[PDB]
DNA sequence: TGGGACTTTTTGA
DNA sequence: TTCAAAAAGTCCCA
């Protein structure tokens, strides 16, 4: 809650260089660059030492086509103090700080303590650079919301974050001809909710450069993945965009002095995006992986939210008072009939589920209130105060003791195929055991009219192979290290088809869960059967 | 302290 | 009425 973050001394450096390489100081000796979100001015210390080696190393040339007595090396700093540098954010000390700091560097300085986003902006800027906040959708005051969705709707909507109107405003304040330059979270590049934002920035800026860190930690004890985004709004012809993307995640960013040793070395990947071509998503892969993906879509006639239908978990609103272990006495008290088997998203392997640990109470179908009230007493009334807090409680939507997104038994009790919402590799199962889960695991069932050509074996064969698994990958959203979400929004666009190569692509499945539901379960002739399997595929795909 | 295993429920629509 | 998205994730240990 404190709301400031250190951002690496690297990032700044190479965020500062990348706004200010090519500055002519001489055509224009007054650019203005801005930090919306600075704190401590992490980035405008570093603005000011740059500015200050352009102006001392360019003062005679200034001088002699400008005010001689203005353009002094004693006048660099008042001049850039006045007319240079300018810092907002909303915590009074930290601008105190930064003050403090730029006064002490060597006059109105132009830091500003308020709310960027809602500031009346008295002109643009030629450089803006800087770390925005990061807030959630559960983090976020609920009335702020509202005002996000009341004037920022271009960009903010649903399930989005802060940090999309802090692009917006970014763009929408930014001098023609200028650049900016940031480090934001990377999950707006295939979050669904950044459909919107992408789609402003591919239709106001020109994209630079991406910075791609994928599942790598750039801030220290901070769960968030990062990416620097640089555009600008330049009179181009062609617009391409330099994309870099890190290919192993388990690097020290202080390996190299500077950040461009480390982008022009073998820990990075380097390749070109036409934005002209850029689609609702960002497909940012290089031509290889571009050629497999297309030849994948192209090759396959059905989609899996074409032949099946999809579900999220139960969300009970209170895990520890419905959830309880097998072997827990306190089941003696709840009949079989309210028990459901419970998985979590580790009991999911490749093919099959762990046997269930965990009970779930399926209260919904307790009637009356007096009735069973030795449950209600002894079970659930333990977190009552956490179950009358829920907001379906608090509007009487649901009893106290309810579930709170208990779905429909039904879709949960019959032949289905789970899978956890974050793995690092596709891990598809078939559930034999009518097992419930939270919203950790996503299910889907085949439409019964599509039973007849798709077999859950077949399907669970070709969506754990190697292909299938780099194939949803590639657009896939990197979450954390080793973390990628399966969701449905993702899951149910994968590709599938079938061929001449369904029949031994289905015995295979049906041999490889065979020898996993063995007792004496000896996985070796697994890997075999899935390497076999993989090459039936890439044959059928003509990959 | 840094790295790996694992994943709740609040929330807008 | 009731769906599904969202990591400035969360938590523990050598």
């Amino acid at each position: 809650a404190s709301g400031i973050y250190y951002t690496p001394k690297i990032i700044v450096d190479y965020i500062v260089k990348k706004t200010l390489k090519n500055h002519d100081i001489i055509k224009n000796p007054y650019p203005r660059i801005l930090d919306i979100s600075c704190g401590c001015g992490n980035f405008l210390l570093e603005v000011y030492d740059i500015l200050y080696d352009l102006f001392e190393e360019n003062i005679y040339e200034l001088k002699k086509k400008y005010d001689e007595n203005y353009w002094t090396v004693d006048n660099i700093h008042r001049h850039i103090l006045n007319y240079c540098i300018y810092g907002a954010d909303i915590d009074e000390k930290a601008i105190s700080i930064l003050k403090d700091s730029l006064t002490n560097k060597k006059i109105k300085i132009n830091l500003f303590c308020c709310d960027s986003l809602k500031k009346k902006w008295r002109y643009k800027f030629d450089y803006i650079v800087g770390n925005p906040p990061y807030i959630g959708h559960k983090k976020l005051e609920k009335k702020y919301k509202k005002f996000l969705l009341e004037k920022y709707s271009e960009v903010y909507k649903d399930k989005a974050d802060l940090y999309f109107c802090f692009y917006k405003k970014i763009i929408d304040i930014l001098k023609q001809g200028g650049i900016g330059s940031v480090i934001t979270p990377r999950y707006f590049l295939e979050s669904l909710s950044g459909k919107d934002l992408r789609e402003y920035i591919k239709s106001n800026v020109n994209v630079q450069e991406i910075v791609d860190f994928l599942g790598a930690n750039i801030f220290k004890n901070i769960g968030v993945s990062s990416c620097i985004l640089t555009f600008d709004k330049k009179k181009t012809k062609e617009t391409y965009i330099d994309v870099f993307k890190i290919k192993n995640e388990d690097i020290c960013i202080n390996k190299f002095e500077t950040l461009e040793e480390l982008l022009k070395s073998s820990k990075f990947e380097h390749f070109n995006i036409n934005q002209r071509l850029l689609s609702d998503e960002w497909i940012l892969v290089n031509k290889d992986d571009e050629t497999f993906y297309n030849k994948i879509q192209e090759k396959c006639k059905y989609s899996l939210e074409d032949i099946a239908i999809s579900f999220q978990g139960i969300i009970t609103g209170c895990d520890k008072a419905f959830i309880l272990s097998k072997d827990d006495v306190k089941l003696n008290l709840v009949d079989d009939k309210f028990l459901k088997c419970w998985i979590k998203s580790k009991n999911i392997n490749k093919y099959i589920v762990d046997k269930s640990e965990y009970r779930l109470i399926y209260s919904n179908d307790i009637d009356n209130e007096n009735t069973n009230k030795r449950i209600l007493d002894e079970i659930i009334g333990l977190y009552k105060t956490k179950l009358e807090n829920r907001r379906e409680c608090k509007s009487g939507i649901r009893k106290w003791y309810e579930l709170q997104w208990g779905r429909e038994k039904l879709f949960f009790e019959r032949k289905k195929i789970m899978y956890p919402y974050k793995s690092n590799e596709n891990r598809f199962a078939i559930d034999y055991d009518n097992n419930f889960s939270s919203a950790d695991v996503y299910s889907f069932f085949i439409k019964e009219e599509y039973l007849d050509k798709f077999s859950y074996e077949y399907l669970v064969g070709i969506l754990n192979s190697s292909v299938y698994d780099k194939y949803f990958k590639i657009t896939a959203k990197k979450m954390s290290k080793n973390i990628y979400d399966y969701y449905p929004n993702k899951v149910m666009k994968i590709r599938i088809f079938r061929d001449n190569n369904y029949e031994e692509i289905e015995n295979l499945s049906k041999q490889i869960i065979s020898i996993l539901l063995n007792k004496s379960i000896d996985k070796g002739k697994v890997e075999k059967l899935q390497i076999k399997m993989d090459n039936l595929i890439m044959d059928s795909l003509g990959i």
